[PDB]
């Protein structure tokens, strides 16, 4: 007896059973709504029944005892986007992200609505970054080969202030190997390191003393051929002393606040030596062009040693500088 007759607002989020006891089964179906399609084909084993078919939004059902109800009427649907795509292969930096597109008010049903399958298993916890974007990852960076499963679903979960998911969404990603490129202020130099073996070393060229690169760990992003770094587009204007405005080549983005590597030409003979940047990785065209070959989403940049702080954990792509303890505390609840 999971929904009483003559309910309204019945979730969809859930399967409607029915039970015994003491006694046995039926007999049992239910109907409709639409269009009067019928039921979720059943199932075992003795003393419980079940729905295979998921529901539809504002829709009467009916299911000895007999039961019709009518399902949720949401005020607002919000629909769920996740990354990385399905069927890629990402950097042992990847967390999995779920992006709505509104604003959830209650955090609490996202997370619950989402399931993360790994394989081997490793524990993992989620953690906002705002108000629409929410990751998980491990305390620890992926083991190389794992496999992952996300599963949102958002369908006919209340997300809070009458809002609910438009529908569910799912992917399914592998972690390729660990890819983790050092840029380390003291030597000024770039090491590419798989599997813990230098395989690159490439001169560069950090943010200046007054404009220094932020220390600390870096998720690769996006990567552009060709790109026109701006710096109005990271708040700073053009026209101001710190402004720019830079056809680049060869740019691997790392951060969300701005910060790059790519191809600098101008500054060839400083790289290793002098730091001239507004906080990118300035690197020769031969060794961007490598990097963006080489270097795929989810790898890692760590910057050490810099005159810098710490890149923000919330910058978008500094995850993994937010302590474990505080980010399987979560934020999604006190
Ligand atoms: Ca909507």
């Amino acid at each position: 007896a999971s929904v009483t007759d003559g309910a309204v607002g019945v979730t969809v989020d859930a399967p409607v059973s029915v039970t015994a006891a003491d006694g046995v089964l039926a007999a049992v179906t239910m109907v409709n709504d639409n269009g009067r399609p019928v039921a979720g084909r059943l199932s075992p084993d003795g003393l419980r029944w079940s729905t295979t078919e998921q529901l539809g939004y504002n829709r009467r059902y009916t299911l000895t005892r007999q039961l019709t109800f009518q399902t949720s009427s949401p005020a607002h649907l919000t629909m769920p986007y996740v990354m990385p795509g399905d069927g890629e292969v990402v950097g042992v930096g990847e967390p999995v992200a779920i992006r709505f597109d509104e604003n959830i008010a209650d955090r609490g049903a996202a997370e619950k609505a989402i399931k993360i399958t790994t394989n081997p298993p490793v524990e993992g916890a989620f953690y906002w970054l705002n108000n629409r974007e929410v990751r998980w990852r491990p305390e620890h960076f992926w083991k190389p080969g794992t496999a992952v499963d996300v599963a949102v679903n958002t369908y006919g979960v209340d997300l809070g202030e009458g809002m609910f998911g438009e529908d569910n969404v799912q992917t399914h990603f592998t972690i390729g190997d660990e890819v983790i490129a050092t840029a380390d202020d003291n030597t000024k130099i770039l090491t590419v390191r798989v599997n813990g073996e230098v395989v690159k070393s490439m001169p560069t060229s950090m943010g200046k003393d007054s404009t220094p690169t932020a220390n600390g760990i870096y998720i690769v992003g996006s990567r552009y051929k060709h790109i026109i770094m701006d710096s109005s587009t990271y708040g700073v204007p053009v026209n101001s002393p710190n402004g720019y405005r830079t056809d680049v080549d060869w740019a691997t983005q790392i951060s969300y606040s701005g910060v790059f590597v790519h191809s600098a030409p101008w500054s060839v003979g400083a790289q290793g030596h002098t730091n001239t940047s507004h906080g990118c990785l300035n690197v020769s065209p031969s060794n961007a062009q490598w990097f963006y070959d080489h270097v795929k989403r989810g790898d890692i940049v760590e910057v050490v040693n810099t005159v810098g702080g710490t890149l923000p954990g919330i910058d978008g792509l500094g995850d993994w500088n937010i302590p474990w303890d505080q980010w399987r505390a979560g934020n999604a609840k006190a």
